[PDB]
This record gives structure tokens, C-alpha cells and sequence, in this order.
């Protein structure tokens, strides 16, 4: 394909399909897993939020996403919930790779925005009414605040900008192969971190 947006896509659909193995126990892993995640990609994000390999796709407002994880994560782990949620090694793995990318080389940060942001916006709606039900949860109105991008409208208008952004991106026949490469990167880092809250679950 032309664009770097629709060589992500099929790159991510041979990929999209594996680790179909896998409560409340288990939203609320989910849920601080997401955290660590986007504490250590908001925070690269940030830090290379004015280089050219990545201002395109810097929008903070409707992106952003740890204060959203924060409203959550007090009302499933309760006020003293930075002290008591979990950290665990796959946790850990993500957040050093999203590092050692934002840090040493920062074209590829674009992949994991792609990955952890599209992925999340278009799947939520999926994610969310389905695994909720099976939740049962009051009349409170916490807790699921991270599947709802309030300053985003059209989700489909937003994605189209996006991916616009992306083929913006002046990237050579090289970096456009690690860029896909770490996009992979990103599915295997997700894909084990869900088998290492499987092989926690059920022990």
C-alpha cells in the first residue's frame, strides 16, 4: 500500500488475530496495566512532542489518556490506589521498550501511538458495553472513563486525520520497515502482557 497508515493496518491484521486464551480481578489488571502504559507513552510523547518525526501526530487534547486511567483507577483499586495496584515484569517490558524507543530512537514512537491510540479508540465501544455486562457495576458513574475520548467527536473523522498525519510523515524505504516492524513489536509486548495476567489469574 501507499500510505504508512494502510502498511500498519495489514502489517497489524496477520498479528491482530493471535492470543484469543483469555471477572472484576481481571479488569481491574487490565485496567492498572493500561496506566503504567500510557504514564511511560505520554511522558516520551511529551518529551518528543516537537521533533518532525513525531509533531504530526502530537494531539494532546483528544489523545491523551492517564488522567482519564487516574478517575478509573481510584474507583476500581479505591483512594490508596497508586500504593496498592500492581506493577508487574510485562508491565515493566512495555514500559522500558516505550523508553528505550522515545529515548534512543524516537521515528518509531509514532508505531506504538498508532498501536496503543487507534487500537483503543476503535476498539473501545468493542471492549467496553461487552466485558461491562458481565461486570455489573452501580449507579456511581467511575470506573470506565479511559473508553470514552470526550474531546473527540467523529472517531472516524479523527482516524482519517490521523492516518493522514502518519503518510505526512517524511520517512525513508528503511525507517518505514522498522516503523512496521515496531508496530509488530507493540502486538507481541500487548499479546504476552495479556498471557502473563492469564498465567496470574490462574494460579
Amino acid at each position: 500500500p501507499q500510505d504508512l497508515s494502510e502498511a500498519l493496518k495489514e502489517a497489524t491484521k496477520e498479528v491482530h488475530t493471535q492470543a484469543e486464551n483469555a471477572t472484576r480481578d481481571g479488569f481491574k489488571l487490565v485496567m492498572a496495566s493500561l496506566y503504567h502504559i500510557y504514564v511511560a507513552l505520554e511522558e516520551e510523547i511529551e518529551r518528543n512532542k516537537e521533533s518532525p518525526v513525531f509533531a504530526p501526530v502530537y494531539f494532546p487534547e483528544e489523545l491523551h489518556r492517564k488522567a482519564a486511567l487516574e478517575q478509573d483507577l481510584a474507583f476500581w483499586y479505591g483512594p490508596r490506589w497508586q500504593e496498592v495496584i500492581p506493577y508487574t515484569p510485562a508491565m515493566q517490558r512495555y514500559v522500558k521498550r516505550l523508553h528505550e524507543v522515545g529515548r534512543t530512537e524516537p521515528e518509531l514512537l509514532v508505531a506504538h501511538a498508532y498501536t496503543r491510540y487507534l487500537g483503543d479508540l476503535s476498539g473501545g465501544q468493542v471492549l467496553k458495553k461487552i466485558a461491562q455486562k458481565a461486570l455489573d457495576l452501580p449507579s456511581s458513574g467511575e470506573g470506565l472513563a479511559f473508553f470514552t475520548f470526550p474531546n473527540i467527536a467523529s472517531a472516524t473523522k479523527f482516524k482519517q486525520l490521523y492516518r493522514s498525519r502518519m503518510n505526512s510523515l517524511e520517512m525513508t524505504p528503511a525507517v518505514r520497515q522498522r516503523v512496521i516492524e515496531e508496530a509488530k513489536t507493540a502486538f507481541l509486548l500487548n499479546i504476552q502482557l495479556f498471557e502473563e495476567l492469564q498465567e496470574l489469574l490462574t494460579h
